[PDB]
């Protein structure tokens, strides 16, 4: 099992490069840093190979987030924005491969933001994303790469909210490097049980995110991180583990992810790190690793 | 400590009347039903004289929820909105007074929805709130009426995210019959811990509102009761505790909730009466009462 | 799925006979009253068909427990001491029958009190015990009889401390109508997890018992209800499922059980009653059936 | 807040000696390592300077607990056994201060083991325990030197079983430097609550003991860590945080403590360390200071 965080834990701007927090994170200790896939599409092949040669360098391995947009993504009722999205997300998953990254997550099948002050479409949207990956699947396992689903909260997704939901899912597409990716924070809302929503993802589970209730480190808060561990062995996940702390307010992260108030304790970045660091040591002696 | 349940959660529609549910609910066994202000709004004067008897009838006590709009709220930076709120709020209490009515919760410091997809003055919106809430204090006094502001998760406000932002708002209001108010699924997501939230809000807690962390009936879930109980009757808690479950799908109810999927078990209204009755019982049993 | 009590949760004596409490039970709500196997050993005959008519009238199931002595514990190196115990098995097991009762538990495998001031033979302990369960299995089968063998915390047994170590317990023995039993009491001092024993426990979960960490009846305290029903449904549990609370201070019961303190908030018959009942309507919520 | 281990987690008999551990202890990083008083009593002037000396130069604190016999305490009926407890302690504590130890903790009001097939006056040894410690107290003071209290199971003790008793205990010595010490493996059993615990405990908490339900090292279970550390804060421990694992068989060490079953997983010297640094660390982060 392997241990990793966003690096947008230390920014304010989804702009920020992720660059300099190879050498960073990996100093602190983690196996993995999560990068975003947007930022992977701007770099020259040039400077990806930069970026590839910094993290081996480091001894770090990169995983990655990706967040489809309105205009690009799989489940629109626009065949041009699947068309778009589609053609989006080979260019992604080929640079992607360039930086030797093998494990994508998020909410592949749907978009961000999502107004919903206009009528949804549950059942389209499920129907057209279990289309959409189903078509990109085999251009991502041609470049060793499994697709891992994302289960979020009510608020931000109306298609998969639960563990059993992300496998029917999963098991709709029928690919085999399509997985489900669980998140404690969403968990938190959506699920019945931790330890039930793990087991049920069970082979399926390719991606786990980690945060307090209210997006701190863990460990800092009331997260069953006992009966998580628990579960994560019952299922003997050796995936990763990223923890997606957000406690800074301010900036376009700041308002997307909706840290009204600071929670960080009007941390410098050397408390920053503490709490990183400290997380980190606590996650691998409380869930495996 | 009095128990009751609000009136929707065997509805699809904000629109249904409460009307029916008095005898209802009194029959369920409940100590009170809380229902929708902008209903009271619409009765004739008589129609709340006979609503007011037969809860007289029925031995049954009724309470309040009020929805500012972004048109009538009192925190805009429009002035003609915050005197277009203070109208509202007046006539609104007036109707709540005919119906022998105490206790009015919600966010009565804002609004909603509210979109996002804006930018915010978090600053602004607080302090306008303040003046605003401190300005219909007395009328809503002088009718014997307790203004109850509401904590919400971050996707619903950005105003008072915590216990402990809810009760710097209600001293910076310093009025007597303002308080704070507190809901079980908002806490999951935003405390550090339940019991310290409650302890926090301690003798300024006015209103309370249960429901597990997807919303269905208090007991089906993993929220920890017992830890709730114990901190409602460390501070005294004598007020109500009213459920508030959203488990049918469809519906404005079911799209302005975000209740994607069931969470009923399919049940029937007869099983919804049950689940009502069984939750009434096991938090009689837990909590208090 | 199916609840019961234990009668003495209402007395200071395990003197007290049973005989009253059937109809008490009954009437109570409960669809089984367990009772103390060595009561059954001094009834008449009489006696003991009018109990089982009272039993079938009153539509309740009797269960029983069994408290080997030091002079009669299977586990004892001493070969005559084993061979008591064998005739004290057979004699009970027959006395059993006759009031139709078709499960037995307890620590059958070894014997109460158990003097920790003298040396622990574990291994041989074990091995006697395996042996001498094995040798009364055929006898209770032939009359219709599952012998559930106790898991108890390290202060009352040293051989059987965990659900593991009584499932492997059991499957030594090698007989289909050899159980593992669990009680939450104990469980709450030596398992890693309330889940995952039960889990462990699996097909071999024959009987279970209930009550908080301090033996108050189940819902007073914060053991994790929700959890333990989730795996008790699990692994399809139907078995009986009895709480054992122990709230009263004095008399042999409480030196026995060690209750120091009273735990029932100085309750007279009614509310002992009423607790029992709480805890009844709150078990069937969380729990099942 | 000050962090501790008791040495005895790496042996299995109390002969065992701590000389040793002193500097193996402060190298593993803790601020504090426990000891048992009565070996005091066994050096010479000399070799107690030279443990003074090395406790000093390896910038780590003294702390010992307190174990009376059946032949020498403070609660006895018997008049010359409590004389015998008095000397004994007034002789201890004059040794203790030679090593700069300022707490002292443990069933100072009682005994062990205790004979429970014997009958118990819990009334008696309540009255005569507040009796010998009040009466030892200023001897204890003058040498700045605080007696704590531990609150126990109801199998190790049968006058002091939760922390409101053990609070009304010391406030009946009426005694400045007497407080209350508790443990998380005996709340575990006994208590309603962990946080209402040590909150009740409040000022008069003057020592803290820690160890999962089954006595592993902290952060191994399912202990609500994050509940106790908040309750710590609340009351502003600023007391010593004692983890006193034993998770090995054998020896006096595993009789005594009841260590039926290997809980370290067969760790070797190295993986005992391991798992102290691991708890010591998860301590320090989720429990303060």
């Amino acid at each position: 099992m392997k241990h990793g965080i966003y690096y947008s834990y230390w920014e304010h701007e989804w702009s920020a490069k992720f660059g300099p927090y190879i050498e960073k994170v990996a100093k602190l200790g983690f196996d993995i840093i999560e990068v975003a896939a947007h930022h992977i599409n701007e770099y020259s092949d040039a400077e990806l190979a930069t970026i590839r040669k910094s993290a081996k360098d480091n001894g770090i391995i990169l995983t990655a987030g990706i967040g489809p947009s309105k205009t690009k993504n799989l489940s629109s009722e626009d065949a041009a924005v699947r068309a778009a999205g589609k053609a989006f997300f080979e260019r992604t998953l080929s640079n992607v491969a360039k930086l030797d990254i093998h494990t994508i997550g998020g909410a592949l099948h749907s978009y961000w933001p999502i107004d919903y002050s206009q009528p949804v479409d549950k059942a389209g949207d499920y129907a057209r994303g279990v289309e959409g990956i189903n078509g990109i699947a085999d251009f991502a396992n041609d470049l060793g790469i499994n697709l891992c689903i994302e289960v979020l909260n009510r608020f931000e997704n109306h298609v998969l909210n639960t563990a059993a939901e992300g496998v029917a899912f999963v098991k709709d597409v029928g690919k085999n490097n399509v997985k489900v990716m669980l998140d404690t924070f969403h968990m938190n809302i959506e699920e019945d049980s931790f330890g039930d929503a793990i087991r049920t993802a069970g082979p399926l589970l390719g991606h786990f995110h980690t945060g307090e209730s209210n997006r701190r480190v863990p460990g800092k808060g009331r997260m069953p991180w006992h009966e998580i561990g628990l579960a994560l062995r019952d299922i003997n996940y050796t995936g990763a583990v990223i923890m997606e702390p957000f406690v800074k307010t301010g900036g376009t992260i700041g308002s997307d992810i909706k840290v009204w108030r600071d929670l960080s304790g009007g941390a410098d970045i050397a408390k920053m790190d503490e709490d990183a660091r400290n997380a980190l040591a606590f996650s691998r002696f409380v869930l495996g690793g």
